[PDB]
């Protein structure tokens, strides 16, 4: 289990004009399988970034294959590409779940954890907890 | 007069694109790329939306942004366009965030890869770029 | 069983910089629960509605009586408040399910089916399948 | 010259505001409406974010849209608000939306009820409408 898995049926409201989902969609599933691998595994995290802690996303990018439709089932597979001192590196595989599976797209991000009062921030090193929670993800052991 | 230019898109940050933490999030630096790219269209080339209503397609092959630093609401955007690659059937885009202040802050840098394709949706096939758009795109093509 | 209940886990993305979340996330997700009692109830009619069919909202609303917080857990049930020949009237709680569960917000919508093409469509009679697949929700027997 | 006038928001509709249908799904209308009241803020009463950082809240109690037609990409729009009721701490908006065109045509008619409050995110306290607010709002007061 090298990877945390979102699922997610896709609406209307992702669709555009020509029947496919707007692309910009694809970045948000990066947001959304990112917080809730939080939510399932790292709860712990909202109450800090309720707080001083600020996740600040240094890179979002996705490369797009082939087209999504109105609702097909889609898995947003993340995984860890790499682990620094402060930043974490996220890869995303977006899978179409159909008679048979289809990468669609592939995406990733890079994230800083920060601390500070707004415009005053500095980067802080990553959160204990997070660390513990990305375990079965690093290639490290 | 024959530098390459810019094509500029402003917009007045609001409360939406604004998460908890107080700044933008993420997202819609992506969403204004679009934004930008469609306005452009919009004002050079608004008879591509004919096109794209019958079998013309704009396929996103690639989005990405790297960001430096954070916008707040009622911040002044300027996200600067250029045409910065032209194939025989694709076209590169680059995009420059900047905080519009005394002093013009960079706020991030983007950049995304379009496929112009025609046909079934699901049964397409690459075509030319339309002459229309290579032409409108001239004045904004970046030689570096 | 009177009415379809979606579920959803509130993220990041919905909130606004005051901590809660945006009021036009509510009214996004009356579209995403509709469209999710279509996709298990009827969802013959996608393809009706990537053919000619068209669901045109009349009327959206909704009320708002307390906040959601970033991963509050939320119900929105949908009921049939009225069925015409060509229109419905959908109802909608929504419910933060909790150590106790609350009423943030109802609302309602209006849809009238339709078909032609754009910019000459005429309304339909309510497609048989989705007025079936309304049966348990009917107030008439 | 005193007669009550309306708060104008233009926006062109783009691509991402469509969905398979051809038109604009109607969540947008509802985001419209957030957009123009905070435009409006952002050029009557911008000092009003510094409140809204701190303990002041615009709590929006309803927000409504009823929809006439329909609106394609690149249509323009014209969304004109309203202050049509104002109580001690309380204002309800009423917003027009218009295509612009030849003849102006009404797609949509949408209202909000607003309600202020400071306190502790969850401990809230209704308060009078902020006097800069109220003052901002003036001109824009509709009697009927
Ligand atoms: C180091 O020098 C700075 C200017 C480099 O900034 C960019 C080029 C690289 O940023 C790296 C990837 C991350 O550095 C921190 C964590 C980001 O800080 C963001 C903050 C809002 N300035
Ligand atoms: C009937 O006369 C029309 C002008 C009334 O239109 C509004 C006031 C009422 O609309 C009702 C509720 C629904 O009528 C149809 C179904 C809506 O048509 C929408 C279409 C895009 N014109």
């Amino acid at each position: 289990p090298r990877y945390y898995e979102y699922r997610h049926v896709v609406g209307f409201e992702e669709t555009n004009l020509v029947g496919n989902v707007y692309y910009v969609n694809y970045l948000r599933w990066q947001g959304r399988c990112r917080e809730m691998f939080l939510y399932e595994h790292a709860p712990e995290i909202l109450d800090e970034l309720r707080a001083d802690l600020k996740l600040f996303t240094l890179k979002a990018e996705c490369e797009f294959f082939a087209e999504l439709a109105p609702f097909d089932r889609l898995a947003v597979r993340m995984r860890l590409v790499e682990l620094t001192q402060t930043q974490m590196e996220l890869g995303f595989d977006y899978l179409r779940l159909g008679g048979d599976d289809l990468l669609v797209a592939r995406g990733r991000q890079r994230i800083a954890c920060m601390r500070g009062p707004n415009g005053r921030t500095e980067p802080v090193r990553v959160p204990a907890g997070l660390v513990r929670a990305f375990a079965p993800f690093r290639s490290a052991t």
